[PDB]
DNA sequence: TAAAAAGTACACGTGG
DNA sequence: ACCACGTGTACTTTTT
């Protein structure tokens, strides 16, 4: 089972998708929280488990394109 | 008028390595090539190096030291 | 007596 | 919570 943000291992369902620990732990971090990241390339970067790192604004919009939410 | 950091634009300390840079360049660039780094690109390899997303691609950042010359002698 | 460039080390923030 | 890791500033050493 892979987490459908960065492909890693899936841990559960986490706030309405299946994803790992990081991008759950990632997410919620994200929303909760005065968070104005940039992206350096076209806000379309590939998000897989090394490159997640890279781009917090392109991980953070696939979180929510995937459907993340903090509310069930 | 300033001197500007050539892999970033943000303002150099000095000439480091070979090049005109700032000096967190300079030390990224020691760093990349003592060490053993998988550094990828989540672009095409042309992100934008400037001081506020300099941390976000290091592969672009590197190449980006390398093509302005520098080198460790 | 010093500037430039190289080396070293500490604090910090994000991430897992 | 807690530690690893990348980063950037500031300091010291070496160089000229
Ligand atoms: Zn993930
Ligand atoms: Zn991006
Ligand atoms: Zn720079
Ligand atoms: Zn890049």
């Amino acid at each position: 089972k892979l987490c459908l943000v960065c492909s890693d291992e899936a841990s559960g369902c986490h706030y309405g998708v299946l994803t790992c620990g990081s991008c759950k732990v990632f997410f919620k971090r994200a929303v909760e929280g005065q968070h104005n990241y940039l992206c350096a390339g076209r806000n379309d970067c590939i998000i897989d488990k090394i490159r997640r790192k890279n781009c917090p604004a392109c991980r953070y919009r696939k979180c929510l394109q995937a459907g993340m939410n903090l509310e069930a």
